[PDB]
């Protein structure tokens, strides 16, 4: 048995999806929730300064990611409910990492920290929370945030990008709504609902406002809060039907090469000063639901506003082993492939392996020919 006083704390890499937001869009109904601009508004504690940069980098990228709602709201934007949840977020990785061991420096110590971020403006936002709550606010140095251009994302399953992908998931895509069971729930919420056969409407619309109310404990259609757990529960079944655990090369080609680079930072510790001792990935829902399930911790619940998948890399002092703790929404898990909840290095890797793409590899894979 191991003796965890022994373990010392190597490396920390922390994956997380940005808070509560605004919908992408809304629901197709005459009487809706009143989004207000007031939610915009910034809690003075979650201020930190910061620049954006490309991987290189360099400048930063261009930002395709425009549709206003009720109440004045744009869409799909980060408000103070989820820069909150942020920022406790950040506050409980201090708790942990600074405050109960010193493992990282109380201030912001860019030399400490690899940040980096999808392009989108709600991740930044949500990772300068993150950054306000870890560090009180502190820097020894300026906050830098890296992302890359749209087209060659990895942060999240780029079908865009990635033909075979596409091709591999184009028919269940189309089809998703209409499999057994799914099509005749949504009917039955369209109908419950009032909406009209004549929108056209999923559970991925369903549960995006369905969530973004709850989040924000709106005066929400009393039908739409009943059915909630279903519509999460069918929106999961979609976007798994859409893409199995079964279909290995998909995944590959979806979560592969976030992998890769997750992989590669748990490498670095096997060989100066470029060590980091802290990574942070911002990212979306539909990257943690792959992710989990190539991992093999997926619970089936749509991945929450402000979730994150926290990596421990420690050494035995003694023994001078590798171990890999992994945390989901801060519980502890077992990983596919793992003894227990501190797996070694070695077999965390080679279960790690199953699904993880390099470059090279993923871009042979993804092409048509």
């Amino acid at each position: 048995p191991v003796d965890r006083s022994l373990l010392k704390l190597k490396m920390v890499q922390v994956v997380f999806r940005h808070g509560a937001r605004s919908p992408l869009k809304p629901l197709p109904l005459e009487e809706q929730v009143e989004w207000n601009p007031q939610l915009l508004e910034v809690p003075p504690q979650t201020q930190f300064d910061y620049t954006v940069t490309n991987l290189a980098g360099g400048p930063k990228p261009y930002s395709p990611y425009e549709t206003t709602l009720k109440g004045g709201m744009f869409a799909g934007q980060l408000t103070k409910v989820g820069m909150q949840q942020m920022f406790a977020l950040g506050e409980r990785l201090r708790k942990n990492y600074v405050e109960d061991i010193p493992f990282l420096s109380p201030t912001f110590n860019p030399q400490e920290v690899f940040i980096r971020s999808t392009n989108i403006f709600r991740n930044l936002e949500s990772t300068r929370c993150l950054l306000a709550g870890l560090f009180q606010c502190q820097k020894e140095g300026p906050i830098i945030i890296h992302t890359d251009e749209a087209d060659s994302e990895v942060l999240y399953p780029n079908y865009q990008s990635c033909w075979s992908l596409r091709q591999r998931t184009r028919g269940r895509r189309q089809t998703a709504s209409l499999q057994p069971g799914i099509s005749e729930d949504l009917k039955k919420v369209k109908d419950r609902m009032g909406i009209d056969s004549s929108d056209k409407v999923d559970f991925f619309i369903l549960l995006d406002n369905v969530a973004a109310e709850q989040a924000h404990n709106l005066p929400s259609c009393p039908m739409l809060k009943r059915f909630a757990r279903m519509i999460e529960q069918r929106a999961v079944d979609t976007s798994l039907y859409i893409l199995p655990k079964e279909d290995r090369e998909s995944l590959q080609m979806a979560v592969g090469p976030f992998l890769h680079i997750l992989e590669s930072n748990l490498l670095k510790a096997m060989d100066p000063d470029k060590i980091r001792k802290l990574y942070l990935y911002a990212a979306h829902d539909v990257t943690f639901i792959p992710l989990l399930m190539t991992l093999g911790i997926f619970d089936h619940k749509w991945p929450p506003f402000a979730v994150d998948l926290t990596m421990e890399l420690y050494q035995h002092l003694e023994s001078k082993e590798w171990f890999v703790q992994l945390y989901y929404h801060g519980k502890e898990q077992v990983p596919r492939g793992c003894p227990d909840g501190l797996c070694p290095l070695d077999m965390f890797l080679n279960a790690m392996s199953v699904y993880t793409l390099s470059p090279e590899k993923y871009h042979a894979l993804c092409s048509q020919t």
